[PDB]
């Protein structure tokens, strides 16, 4: 499914992290695509916590591209920062936390409760919940990418 120029920098992503404290999940795009959704993958996202944020920086330091930085839209907030790994785009995003209708700020998650693991190339992947995912997706206007997750999952049932 996934093309080889993706598996390759998940496995150099892998390999800096697999043995350090840091909590990460991969989401998005290549984590559909890792537990079997037919999505095409662009770019890399990576969610963490906030000092994972920085950690995943200071690992990866050589392919930083945008340091990460606490950053807000009206909409999401998190410590956001950018890699550029054999030119394939990793976002980092820690303690992400989208906008309440009354103009609060939800908690971030815990990254734990929605982790699990896909097992590929001996690797170990943590990824997160589809369905939380899709909720997320909802809440964000992203309707067409939480209907294309909502049919395959249906579809799977």
């Amino acid at each position: 499914m996934i093309r080889p120029e993706y598996l390759r920098v998940l496995r150099k992503i892998y390999d800096r992290l697999k043995n350090e404290k840091v909590n990460w999940v991969v989401t998005g795009s290549l984590s559909f695509a890792l537990q079997g959704v037919p999505v095409e993958v662009h770019d890399i996202d990576i969610q963490t916590d906030e000092e994972g944020a920085y950690e995943i920086e200071r690992i990866f330091s050589e392919f930083v591209s945008k340091k990460v930085r606490f950053s807000s839209t009206e909409k999401i907030c998190s410590h956001f920062g950018e890699l550029i790994i054999d030119g394939i785009k990793v976002e980092i995003m820690g303690d992400i936390r989208k906008r309440l209708e009354d103009g609060t700020w939800e908690d971030p998650v815990d990254l734990n409760k929605y982790k699990r693991f896909v097992e590929t190339h001996g690797m170990k992947i943590p990824v997160l919940s589809l369905e939380y995912e899709y909720q997320a997706y909802l809440k964000l206007g992203r309707v067409e990418k939480a209907e294309t997750l909502r049919k395959w999952l249906n579809e799977r049932k």
